[PDB]
């Protein structure tokens, strides 16, 4: 079998993107953050305290024919940016893009964070990293992919996601049309559950490449390119009037500049991201100074090749049984 949905961002920014899920019989369809950083299938549901759901499409197990409680099993997931959600768990059928799985764990919220409550065009998250990730209890459940996979024609997924503008993911397929020239693959860990993966160097705009190990994880769930301080000073201090910002929380430039392109590392392979791609606009309304798209890792304990990164190649997530990753330019 194969599945094939668009993603679509959730606003002109690029700050996520959702992708249309059905769950539940007759299907309820609810726009998901598919997320490669982390591994629960959670949702807005019936279930969601009333003043903390504000626009959401939520879905309700007693209106599914094919729910099922899953006796005993709670979840509760924190993230990386702060936010959180917890709740109790169904089993349901889900479908991506016709690719159907029964017996999911679908995780019902009855707590979110004020970030997910005020954000109404997402409607949760599907995690598509390793299940070993799974926050389920008593008893750990397995990711959507992980499910899917033995009746995968072959076991993979693909992300190709947009720069102001749909992509696709693809499961079970790796769609030839879709990059150009050939794929490059790279090794993965999975000691830490993530899709986590050592880019070989990189360069700011057309200077010589600078050939360094960058181990980090390919998170379509994070909207920003987090790297070591070093190279991140490299590269704003190519940007006349850039500076890192404590008071907004990052590096920001003047609105009219115009930003370098950023090249990463793929083994021999180049993936180049536009300088347009690194701009994500005034920090307030009416503002003169803008938000870089390339921020210090120093803190989070890791680095994060998110949409930034992610959208300006097409990238497999090979989930043979020694994982590995694919990024090709497009
Ligand atoms: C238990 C699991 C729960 C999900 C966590 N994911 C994250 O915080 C994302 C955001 C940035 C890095 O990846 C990882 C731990």
């Amino acid at each position: 079998s194969t599945g094939s949905a668009t993603t679509t961002p959730i606003d002109s920014l690029d700050d996520a993107y959702i992708t249309p899920v059905q769950i539940g019989t007759p299907a309820q369809t609810l726009n998901l953050d598919f997320d490669t950083g982390s591994s629960d299938l959670w949702v807005f549901s019936s279930e969601t305290t009333a003043s903390e759901v504000d626009g959401q499409t939520i879905y309700t197990p007693s209106k599914s024919t094919t729910a099922k409680l899953l006796s005993g099993a709670t979840w509760s997931i924190s993230y990386g940016d702060g936010s959180s959600s917890s709740g109790d768990v169904y089993t349901d059928t889900v479908s991506v893009g016709g690719l159907t799985v029964t017996g999911q764990a679908v995780e019902s919220a009855k707590k979110v964070s004020s970030s997910f409550t005020e954000d109404s065009t997402i409607d949760g998250l599907l995690g598509l990293a390793f299940s070993t990730l799974n926050t389920v209890s008593p008893t750990q459940q397995k990711t959507f992919f992980d499910n899917a996979k033995a009746s995968l024609d072959s076991p993979v997924f693909t992300a190709d996601l947009g720069y102001h503008a749909p992509g696709t993911y693809n499961f079970g397929f790796i769609d030839t049309t879709a990059y150009t020239g050939s794929i490059t693959y790279t090794a993965v860990s999975t000691k830490q559950g993530f899709w986590e993966w050592t880019s070989t160097g990189y360069a700011v705009g057309s200077g010589t490449f600078k050939s360094t190990s960058i181990d980090g994880i390919a998170d379509t769930g994070t909207t920003l390119l987090y790297l070591p301080a070093t190279v991140v000073s490299a590269y704003w201090a190519q940007v006349s009037g850039a500076k890192s910002s404590s008071s907004v929380g990052g590096y920001v430039f003047p609105c009219s500049a115009t930003l370098p392109s950023f090249t990463f590392g793929v083994g021999s392979a180049r993936i180049v991201i536009p300088g347009d791609y690194i701009d994500f606009g005034p920090i307030s309304t009416g503002s003169s100074s803008c938000f870089g798209g390339i921020q210090s890792s120093a803190g989070i304990g890791i680095n994060i090749f998110g949409d930034v990164a992610l959208k300006a190649a097409f990238v497999v997530f090979n989930g043979a049984t020694t994982p590995t990753l694919g990024f090709a330019s497009k």
